[PDB]
Formats: structure tokens, C-alpha cells, sequence
């Protein structure tokens, strides 16, 4: 059946709280390195991190924070954010990991979302940088409130160390983290759930203390805080941090950093690999030594086969091995990645990729050879990590067999406590028998997960759900329609290329399109809409990942 178990996981072994993790890390000689520019870096050993955290703890406790209070993080500096996080860990405070607003001058979507979480958490202290504190204080005017409370981190490092750490229990809440989506929800995790993912991820990837980590993704992203940062401290390995805006400005800096620091592992969503591919001209005029890289995780969004293979091809002359890319899938609600694929290879472009007939997406998937049209290719995302169970169910939540697209559900010890102060939302995701409803769509093959879409993308008609490729099919049925792409809109849109570019030929195929779909479906004819000088090397989906990501 479409049910895959990652194997047993000894969660009783190793550290049980994040305070133990920092202690075992403070005993090593490794630590963190913060990149500031091409010729400057700030270092902070794990032993030094522990000390700095105790100093900020003195400050936080001096502002009235008590064990269990939430703290609203608004940081631009990696050094301050990492230290604030571990100060809260020592004091038992609960950080709220959310990104900083693009601008604090005007009322934008980001500022409204910050207000929602700030109000939901009952006006917690906002912890900030010296660089950002000037902007964050402007929220008092945008929010029209007198309860705003802000404080910077740098002045707190000049205090003595408070070595009286609040004794934490595994089930205690460790931090909040905001999702993407309307208003964002507030995911609440515990020491036990985050550590279960760390321990499962270390076992699956064979991470060790000898790794050298490089990450420029935000720490307010679950993959930045758990999959990498906390994994790095749990293994005690060396980790290097860079600012996200520095990569977006000059993507090739990712290659400089990997070479500069001889990094062995890094990650990014698919758009970052595509951004690098756009620099093929300068990549062929540069020089990098990437022979140390062994793990390039690709996750957080759809992993495009053409993207990762062009990536491996461009960087081969610079020493990048052909098996370093590891597609992965995860969510904030399950404390980051729960599957990793180790099948991508430069030579064999079909390894770790599955191609099927488009006509089989609604039934048992029919394998097929890649073709100019009529087929679809998906990147396999791998088996579940130890301790995780994945299954695929239909719209009645019944178990499906493999090679059938369905609703992805997760069961394991990495699952959140739940959305904060939203019993209703928790009921929708927490199904009976301990299954978490991801909202994603995919299938299982040989125990390996592959995502194909999201419930959010389905279209409801007559009180029943349908896929965009189901509607597109009835349109291709119409004579004179070569191919078609649909896009549901709010006051149905159907693009189609005609077999013959001739007016009355195009007008008749357009009529039968608006009519045939209007009769195969119980919808008004008016609702359906048929429609009919430069070349771009970048893929269409990949170019949308870049625009959405940069903005
Ligand atoms: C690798 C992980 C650290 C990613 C993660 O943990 C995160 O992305 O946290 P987030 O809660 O913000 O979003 C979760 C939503 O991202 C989507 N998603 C993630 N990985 C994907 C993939 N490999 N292919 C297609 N979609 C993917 C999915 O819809 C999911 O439900």
C-alpha cells in the first residue's frame, strides 16, 4: 500500500532538551562564523555562544520576562538572532520566529501579519537589532498602540552572565514559528518534536561533527532553524551563516562562500539553484573549488528536474560532484524535512525522476519516456526519515495503493503541539489515529514520496473537487485544440493553441470549448472563457519561483 515507515528512532538516546544540546556543543572547539563581506567575518564558538546567551538572559530577565513568556523576534543580524534564541532557551522563554518586514514606514501585508501574531501572543516583548530598532519602533504609529515594547540585543552583551538556567522538560514549548498561510498561523513546537526531527535528519543524512555547514536562508524559516542550525549544534559541527539579502543581491556569492569556507553541506529552495543557472556566462569565466561539497539539499518548493541537472552540469568543472543534490520535503508543522532523496546524479538524468503519461494522473500512474508533450516528470523526494510514517489517502481518507495521487498525511514524533490559540484549525490537520493532514498531493513509489500538487489548487464545482488537468482534458477532447492550460478566476479561463491558425477554425473550436465543458460540468457557459516574438531559456515555473522569492 501507499504507506511508508522510516524505521525505529531512539529518541531516548542523546540530548533531550535544547539546553543539553548547547552544553554538549560548548564542550567542543567548533562554533559559528558570520559572514559580513568578502574580506571580513565574525566568529563565535559554541562555548562563546553559551556565554553570550547567559548575558542576554540577564537582560531579558531584567525586562521582566518569566519562564513561558513569548518573545517576538525581529532581526536582521544572524549573530544577534542566534544569541537571542539561545538566551530564551536558557530562560525558558518562547521565541516567535518571524521575518522582518520589508518596510516599517507604510501599512503593507507584512505589517498587518505582524500585528495579528503580536496581538495573538498578547503584546509580547519585541527583541530587535540596533540596525532595526529604529524601524520597529514605527509600528507604534502604524498599529496605533501604546503597548508596543521594543528592546535591542547588542546592549545586553555588555552584562554579566546569568548561569541560572530554567530547568526545561522535553514537552515544554521551545519556540513559535509563523507559517505562510490569509493571515499566518502560529506553529508551536516543543523540545521533543524538534529534537525528534534533528535526530531523524542526522541519521538519514549521516551528519557528523566534521561537517562544515553554510546557510544563507532566513532563521525564521523552519529549514534554517531546525534542519540546519539546530542540527549543526546537535552534531557540534562548524556552521557558517550569511545574510539572505546578500545572496539575493549577488547569487554567485553562494559559490564564493562554499569555496571560501570549504563547506560540505548547504541548502536552498529550487529558485536559488535557478538563480545560479542564470549566471552561466560568468560561471564559465570564474574559478571555484567546490570539491568539499557533498550535500546540497533542495526543498521548500517544487524541485524541478531540469533546474538541478543544469545546475550540476554548470558546476562540474568547478569540482562539484554529481551526486550532491538531495531533494527534500517538509513543513513548519512537522519541524522541517521528513524525506530526503539520494538518487539525483549528473550522469543519469532519469535517476530520482519519475515520468508518467498525463492521461494516468487520475488513476494508476503509467510510466512513460520523457517526451516533448503528453508526459509529466516529477522529482522523487525520498523515503521518510527514521521515526516518520507517510501515507496517501483519497478524499474519504481511505488508504490508497502506491502509484496513486492522493492526500499526503504524516504520523510521527516531529509534529507540532498545534496552532496557537486556534482549536478549530488544529482539528482540521489533526486527524484520527495521529495522522497530520499536510494539504499536499502526491504518491508513494517503492516507499519514496513524490509531490504533485496541493489541495489549495483544486477547483470546487457542484460541491466536488477537480484538478486543473482534469478540466484541461475535456478541452483537449474538443476537435481543433492541440493543447490547453486552464486558470480558475473570480469575478474559468482556458488557453488553447489551435491545430490550424485560421479565424473560423479558431472560432468554432472556441465555441465547442465553452460549450462542451459547460455540459460535462454543471456550470454557466459565460463562466468558461477560451483564449488563443522572443525566447526565454529559463523555465516558466522557475521564473515564477524567482519573482515570488526575490519579492
Ligand atoms: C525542506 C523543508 C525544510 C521545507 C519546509 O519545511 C517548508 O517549506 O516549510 P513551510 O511550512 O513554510 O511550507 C511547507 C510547504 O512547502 C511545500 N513544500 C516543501 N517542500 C516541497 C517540495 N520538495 N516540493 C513541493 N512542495 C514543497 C509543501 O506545500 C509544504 O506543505
Amino acid at each position: 500500500p501507499a504507506l511508508s515507515y522510516g524505521g525505529d528512532l531512539d529518541v531516548t538516546q542523546g540530548a533531550q532538551t535544547l539546553q543539553d544540546v548547547l552544553t554538549e556543543a560548548a564542550k567542543t572547539t567548533n562554533g559559528l562564523t558570520y559572514i559580513v563581506n568578502s574580506k571580513n567575518e565574525l566568529t563565535q564558538s559554541y562555548a562563546q555562544l553559551q556565554g553570550d546567551a547567559e548575558r542576554v538572559l540577564t537582560g531579558l530577565r531584567a525586562l521582566g520576562l518569566k519562564a513561558g513568556d513569548p518573545v517576538f523576534f525581529q532581526f536582521s543580524s544572524n549573530h544577534a538572532m542566534v544569541t537571542a534564541f539561545w538566551a530564551c532557551v536558557l530562560g525558558g522563554f518562547v521565541p516567535t520566529l518571524v521575518s522582518a518586514a520589508p518596510t516599517y514606514r507604510e501599512m503593507n501585508a507584512a505589517v498587518k501579519k505582524l500585528h495579528h501574531a503580536w496581538k495573538l501572543l498578547e503584546h509580547p516583548l519585541i527583541l530587535t537589532d540596533d540596525s532595526l530598532i529604529e524601524e520597529v519602533q514605527g509600528l507604534a504609529f502604524l498599529w496605533h498602540t501604546d503597548q508596543l515594547r521594543v528592546a535591542a540585543v547588542e546592549p545586553m552583551l555588555t552584562l554579566e552572565r546569568d548561569t541560572a538556567a530554567h530547568p526545561a522538560a522535553p514537552d515544554d514549548s521551545v519556540f513559535f514559528i509563523l507559517t505562510s498561510g490569509g493571515m499566518p498561523k502560529c506553529v508551536e513546537h516543543s523540545h521533543r518534536s524538534v529534537l525528534a526531527n534533528v535526530k531523524g535528519t542526522v541519521a538519514a543524512n549521516q551528519f557528523t561533527q566534521e561537517d562544515v555547514s553554510l546557510d544563507w536562508m532566513p532563521l525564521d524559516h523552519i529549514g534554517g532553524i531546525v534542519m540546519f542550525h539546530l542540527v549543526n549544534v546537535y552534531t557540534g559541527c562548524e556552521q557558517i551563516r550569511a545574510r539572505t539579502d546578500d545572496f539575493i543581491a549577488q547569487p554567485l556569492r553562494w559559490l564564493d562562500w562554499m569555496d571560501r569556507y570549504r563547506a560540505t553541506k548547504t541548502w536552498a529552495p529550487n529558485f536559488a539553484f535557478a538563480m545560479i543557472n542564470d549566471y552561466e556566462k560568468e560561471i564559465s569565466s570564474g574559478s571555484w573549488d567546490l570539491s568539499a561539497m557533498t550535500c546540497m539539499i533542495n526543498g521548500a518548493e517544487a524541485v524541478v528536474p531540469k533546474t538541478i541537472h543544469r545546475f550540476l552540469h554548470l558546476l562540474a568543472p568547478h569540482g562539484l560532484k554529481g551526486d550532491v543534490i538531495r531533494p527534500a520535503f517538509g513543513m513548519s508543522e512537522i519541524s522541517s524535512a521528513v524525506v530526503f532523496s539520494f538518487a539525483i546524479e549528473r550522469g543519469d538524468e532519469n535517476s530520482g525522476v519519475l515520468t508518467f503519461e498525463e492521461t494516468s494522473l487520475t488513476e494508476q500512474l503509467r510510466p512513460a519516456e520523457a517526451r516533448e508533450t503528453g508526459t509529466v516528470s516529477f522529482t522523487e523526494l525520498g523515503k521518510p526519515i527514521p521515526g516518520i510514517t507517510i501515507r496517501i489517502v483519497n478524499h474519504q481518507h481511505e488508504l490508497l495503493p502506491e502509484d496513486h495521487i492522493g492526500r499526503v498525511q504524516i504520523k510521527g514524533p516531529t509534529t507540532m503541539k498545534g496552532y496557537y490559540r486556534n482549536d478549530e484549525a488544529n482539528q482540521e490537520v489533526f486527524q484520527a489515529d495521529g495522522w497530520f493532514h499536510t494539504g499536499d498531493l502526491g504518491f508513494l513509489h517503492e516507499g519514496r514520496l513524490t509531490l504533485t500538487g496541493r489541495e489549495k489548487d483544486m477547483i470546487i464545482i457542484n460541491g466536488k473537487n477537480y484538478h486543473n488537468y482534469e478540466i484541461e482534458a475535456i478541452a483537449e477532447e474538443v476537435p481543433g485544440v492541440e493543447t490547453s492550460f486552464v486558470a480558475a478566476c473570480s469575478v474559468l479561463i482556458l488557453f488553447f493553441t489551435p491545430k490550424l491558425y485560421e479565424p473560423a477554425y479558431i472560432m468554432r473550436a472556441s465555441q465547442h470549448i465553452k460549450s462542451h465543458i459547460a455540459t460535462k460540468m454543471g456550470l454557466s457557459a459565460s463562466r468558461i472563457i477560451p483564449v488563443q516574438g522572443k525566447i526565454e531559456r529559463a523555465q516558466l515555473k522557475t521564473r515564477w519561483q524567482e519573482g515570488a522569492a526575490a519579492e
